[PDB]
This record gives C-alpha cells, structure tokens and sequence, in this order.
C-alpha cells in the first residue's frame, strides 16, 4: 500500500526488528509484501515469521485481539502459529516510523510441515481437518475478551456498493436479501463465536498428520457453520487434486470433515441447512474483493469473463454445489 511504502526503510526497520528479536540481517530472508511485509527469521535450528505492519492500516488494539485468541487457543493444547515474544517480552513491537505512526511487528513461530500436496489430500485430511476446526471451535467457547478495546469484527462487518458498480441493481438486491435472512441466525454460545474465518489450504501445514493453523490475521465473530462453509468453499474453488463431480466432492468432503468435527465439538444439525446460503455469502464477498482488486478500466476479457460468472451467480442466487447437506444429519 503505497502510503505506508512511502514510510518505511526496510533496512532501518529490520535494524529495529533485530534489537526487537535478537536475529541477525544475515537470518532475516524477505517473503512478501502484500498485507504485510513478511520475512522468514532462522536462529539455533527454528524458524519464525516477522510480519510488519503499520498504523495506517491497523491499530494496535485490533491486533491484540488475535494475539489474545491464539494464546487462548496454544493454551488449551490447539497446534497454532505461536505469537514469539520478543526481547521485551511482546507479541507486538511498535516501531515509531518518525512522523506520528508507527510500524507493528510480530513475530510467529514457522508451522511444522509443508502445505499439502497431491498425496495428502483424501479423506484422511479432510476427517483431521474436522477433528482439528473441532478442537477450534469447542476451544474459542471458553474464549475471555479482556476488554472491550480488543474485540475483533463481527460477520457483516468485512457489502458491496463501495466496490461495485452503482447501476447493478440485482446484484444488491440479491445480496441485501442473503444478508438480512443471515442476520436472522440465532448468535448463542454454541453456534457463534470468535473463529479464523479463512480456513484453507493455502493456511494450514501438515507435518506427518498433525495440522498447523496460521494466518489469523482476519479472524473475527462468526458462526460456527460458516467457518466451515468458508473452508468448504475454498476446497471447492482450489482443490490440489481436481474433481469430477461438483456436489459428490462435496458430499464427501462434509462427510469426512463432520465425522471428525463430530468427535469434538457438538454443533446442531440444524446448522447443515444454511451451508449453502453461506457459500453464496462467500461467493458476493468474493465478487466485491474482485472488483476492489479490478480496475474496470484496463481490464482483459478474460477477467471480464470472470466477473461475469460471479455476477450471474449472484444475481440468480444460484448455488454452490447442489448437494443436499441436510443428508449428512
Ligand atoms: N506462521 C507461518 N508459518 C509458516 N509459514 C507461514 C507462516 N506465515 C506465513 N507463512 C507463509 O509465508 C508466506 C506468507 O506470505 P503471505 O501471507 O504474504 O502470502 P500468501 O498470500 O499467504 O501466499 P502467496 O504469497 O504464496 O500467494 C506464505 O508463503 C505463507 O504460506
């Protein structure tokens, strides 16, 4: 983001960064600089992730808020990315950029493993993914926010007329509609909480069966369902291993997943209804994100194609997948 590049000095920063963490500019490797700035940290045979980001783009407090949960999490026995603190004994370090903002680091462990390849990916993942998001969710239940200063987002707070263009009336139409029935949804202690809320594969590593979970930089209030819906639409997007057949790949995914998920947390079946009102949910999230993504202006046919899929998705309110999740009861 160019307001925040315009201020920082990798070199001056990373400087801060090895006084913050005791991890030399020889042990600090650049990654990306999408979100964050993200640099791989190697030391005694470890490895540990440096993210940085900036005021401008969030506070303190809010990122605070995640490190709360992901201790909560450690703590009740959940393999996470670890928050690293610091020489100073911190999960976030402020770095004053010299004219009235600052640059937040945090530093996590490395997780175990690899992201998963062709030879992971069966059934036996996807029952550990469930036994996993499982142990999540009964865990996130005994979560304590400390203060209200530190609370995270709630589900319709990441809908779209800010990104999409103002003439495209069934488009908010039907989204405004999919939104309202959501906001319905009863919000109890054992259907709604603080999740991850971008579970996928691209997230997690996978180190001789155990699962790692990183990645919590969005993570919010939400229900239960919906977490795994977000999870199931993603495997549906981007399978490492391409399927045949859209709703028996769906199927089957649940199938597995549930049958785990099952073993550690109790979630009513009621809630199978409204997976695919929530996949549509991820699908208009999704259309928004691309068109803040887009300049509509210097943009190919191809990506005009895919815009078009998803608006006709969107305003037809047509389904995922048609598999029928009431049947996995
Ligand atoms: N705690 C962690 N443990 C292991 N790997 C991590 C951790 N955090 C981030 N990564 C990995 O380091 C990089 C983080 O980069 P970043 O999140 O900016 O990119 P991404 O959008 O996840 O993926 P990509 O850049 O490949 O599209 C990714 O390759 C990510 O999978």
């Amino acid at each position: 983001h160019k307001d925040v590049k315009a201020i920082y000095e990798e070199s001056k920063i990373l400087d801060e960064a090895t006084h913050l963490y005791g991890v030399q500019r020889s042990d600090i490797h650049f990654i990306a600089d999408a979100e964050n700035y993200v640099y791989e940290l190697k030391k005694d045979g470890e490895s540990f992730i440096l993210k940085i980001t900036h005021t401008i783009r969030r506070s303190p407090d809010y990122i605070l808020g995640e490190m709360e949960w992901l201790h909560h999490l450690a703590k009740g026995g959940l393999s996470v990315a670890k928050p690293i603190a610091s020489l100073n004994g911190r999960d976030i370090e402020q770095v004053d950029d010299g004219q009235g903002g600052s640059f937040l680091l945090r530093v996590y462990e490395k997780a175990p493993g690899h992201k998963v390849e062709e030879a992971d990916w069966n059934d036996e993942l996807f029952y550990a993914l469930g036994q996993y998001t499982g142990r999540m969710h009964k865990l996130t239940k005994s979560y304590q926010l400390s203060d209200p200063r530190y609370k995270r987002q709630e589900w319709d707070e990441e809908k779209l007329r800010k990104y999409v263009p103002a003439d495209q009336t069934l488009v908010f139409e039907q989204a405004d509609r999919l939104m309202e029935k959501l906001a319905k949804l009863p919000k109890n202690q054992d259907t709604y909480g603080l999740v991850h809320a971008d579970l996928h594969h691209g997230n997690f590593h996978w180190d001789q069966g155990k699962i790692t979970t990183f990645d919590f930089d969005d993570i919010g209030y939400n229900w239960f369902m919906n977490d795994i819906s977000i999870l199931l639409y993603n495997v549906l997007w981007y399978p490492v291993i391409p399927y045949e057949d859209k709703a028996a790949f769906a199927g089957n995914f649940m199938k597995q997943f549930l049958k785990g998920y099952r073993e550690e947390n109790e979630l009513g079946d009621e809630w199978l209804a409204y997976i695919p009102d929530f996949l549509r949910l991820r699908h208009v999230l999704i259309y928004g994100l691309l068109h803040q993504a887009f300049d509509l202006a210097t943009i190919g046919d191809e990506e005009k194609a895919m815009l078009a899929s998803f608006r006709s998705d969107i305003e037809q309110a047509a389904p995922i997948t048609t598999f029928d999740f009431t049947k996995l009861s």
